[PDB]
């Protein structure tokens, strides 16, 4: 009677992978860009007209698209309306929902679509089959699936390396654009370094904003190899646990959550060493809320903890106090919560 | 209501996109928890239990087991799969766990979830783009054969598929039997695509002077337990169907195109006496893609069929009557309803 409601929830959980994978298909097919591009504002189009812009002849593609688009419409990833024919046949039409703004290329050409592709990638789904073992036997699920850690593995699978760095790059641009309009911590620096900065998108944004500043974008060689040339950006291949380039300030975004506290200590000590006396580590990370609340912002940080649990070299999301404890543990004397964009807080560990 | 767009309206859209990116975390986490027996352990103990206390009940050699459990449970908790209280987090079962733990007759929906989240059934999603662009079925593109054919060659997935269906049907049919009266009267009932025979065995338990025929493909009948009053028969339903006073098809139509369903239903019509009936137990497509849980369940399952089956889809009440009529049946009724599973009757009135 509501036993009914528990049963259905159970059914929904079971098949819940359908939504991401289906959406993954729609993005791969470019079926959102196609909508953004053809459609009147607040207007929507039909699966038949969408199919017409696909490289296909498959009398079935309209029907298949309609079925996909329906599922996304029930979860508000796309809008919809029903148009009843005199016979009573109902035609469905779909439009752009607010989330589409971030799943279709913006002015600048950026979205979160590549990130979705990363997080739905075939490579990242294997690890889940090993989580049960990892809880029993110790180890890390990714390491059990493949013969190595994630980043090593990135240095062997060139497809996933490009998908990962693009995924990271897209996400970070959207966010750094926002951090850069509120946070002022990069003021009065001559050298900035980005430790684990990927293909250097974040560094290029820092320099575009403060031309005087010399960026060093630092990451693993297989990542650096795939880095565009940026005016003001020196790329450097290296390993952060062996040391880190010298600069007035250091930036780590999405680095600490990848590793154990013991690894962050090592990194952080390396950062302390690499800094002048009044220098600092700018830390860009999610912050774990104090409870399992149902909000989107919270499910996101919690989702990523789980990601980290499956792909981890001992990664985890952390509270503010935990970050404070990492700062203290590594010789930092001051701590600042300076801003936040899309669940990414910007913390400063100061050595004052 | 028109919402202007601001930082708040944008931040929410950014966060929703992130949540979609990784939404697969939920059923995979849930899976791992069911695999470790984590829910069942909870079911039988203290009403809140710490991750440490659960771990002490697991054959583990991993000192980080409790912490790892906490991280998975926090994610479940977040979605109301499990409940929590604070000291540390202690965890309790949420109402949904009523159907995810072997509860009463040793039955739950846990084995269905294990079917749905199984490697074999996830692969076909990487082929969906292909099928659409190039034609075909995502599953066949992954495995070189249709899904029922594949079960016949993978013994592991065959057991996992039959178990999933058997334990799902067992819950639903129990409710159908309390509700629906159309089995009463019949002297012979045949279940076409009945699987392991759970449903047939249920029918005879309730109506011991009924003869039941459980009909399915040879490879599935071979794993079917002996039941009082149930005759198991292996065959292909498209070649024909054993004779009965009434035919039951639970979760069959939705596996196939209109064409395939028309052959089936025609076989059923020919297997029946002049007043015979086909009893059809299927979801029915609601009118809109509304956000309720019930509707998501049928829409989820419509998309599943897209990935795995030959022309299978969900259908409106009208499309069902259309199949009924196109197949000789003159009468049509929507009899009852359990857990969004409608029982329709195609009558040769
Ligand atoms: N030992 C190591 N030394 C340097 N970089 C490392 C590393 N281990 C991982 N990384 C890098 O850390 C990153 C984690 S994802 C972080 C990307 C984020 N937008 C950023 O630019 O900071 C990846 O780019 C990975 O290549
Ligand atoms: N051509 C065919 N002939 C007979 N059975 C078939 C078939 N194709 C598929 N099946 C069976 O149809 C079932 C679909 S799953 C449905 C099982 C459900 N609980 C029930 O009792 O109906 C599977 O058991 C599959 O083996
Ligand atoms: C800890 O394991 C990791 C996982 C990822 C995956 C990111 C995709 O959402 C990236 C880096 C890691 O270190
Ligand atoms: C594996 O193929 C099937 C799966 C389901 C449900 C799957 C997961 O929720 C239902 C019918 C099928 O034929």
């Amino acid at each position: 009677s509501s036993d009914e409601e528990a049963n259905l929830f159970a059914m929904q959980l079971a098949s819940a992978a359908v939504l991401p994978m289906a959406l993954k298909a729609a993005i791969e097919l470019d079926v959102l860009e196609i909508m953004a591009k053809s459609v009147p504002p607040s207007g929507y189009i039909s699966p038949a007209e969408i199919a017409a812009q696909l490289p296909t002849t498959n009398p079935e593609a309209p029907v298949m698209l309609d079925r996909v688009l329906r599922l996304l419409a029930s979860y508000s990833v796309v809008t919809y309306t029903l148009r009843e024919l005199p016979s009573g046949k109902v035609e469905r039409l779909y439009g752009l929902a607010p989330v589409c703004k971030f799943l279709t290329k913006n002015e600048d050409g950026v979205s979160l679509a590549p990130f979705l592709l990363l997080a739905t990638d075939k490579v990242l789904l294997e690890p889940w089959f090993y989580l049960k073992d990892a809880i029993l036997e110790g180890g890390i699920p990714f390491n059990k699936a493949y013969g190595m850690n994630i980043f090593d593995y990135h240095g062997t699978d060139h497809r996933i390396n490009k998908v990962f760095n693009k995924g990271m790059s897209s996400n970070s641009t959207i966010t750094m654009k926002k951090i850069l309009e509120m946070y002022n911590g990069f003021e009065g620096l001559t050298t900035i370094v980005d430790v684990g900065g990927g293909t250097g998108a974040v560094a290029s944004m820092i320099v575009a904003k403060y031309p005087s500043i010399n960026a060093i974008n630092f990451d693993l060689p297989h990542v650096i190899q795939d880095a565009p040339a940026f005016s003001g950006v020196e790329h450097l291949g290296g390993d952060m646990f062996d040391g880190v380039p010298k600069g007035d300030a250091i930036f780590i975004k999405w680095i600490c959550h990848d590793w154990s506290d013991e690894h962050c200590l090592k990194l952080l000590k390396n950062c302390y060493a690499a800094l002048p006396d009044h220098g600092k580590v700018i830390v860009a990370e999610y912050i774990l809320p104090p409870s399992p609340d149902p909000s989107i912002a919270t499910k996101v940080v919690i989702h990523t903890d789980a990601l980290m649990l499956a792909y981890n070299p001992g990664g985890k999301e952390r509270t503010e106090k935990e970050f404070q404890a990492l700062a203290m543990a590594s010789g930092f004397r001051g701590f600042k919560v300076a801003s936040c964009a899309f669940n990414t807080y910007v913390m400063e560990f100061l050595k004052t």
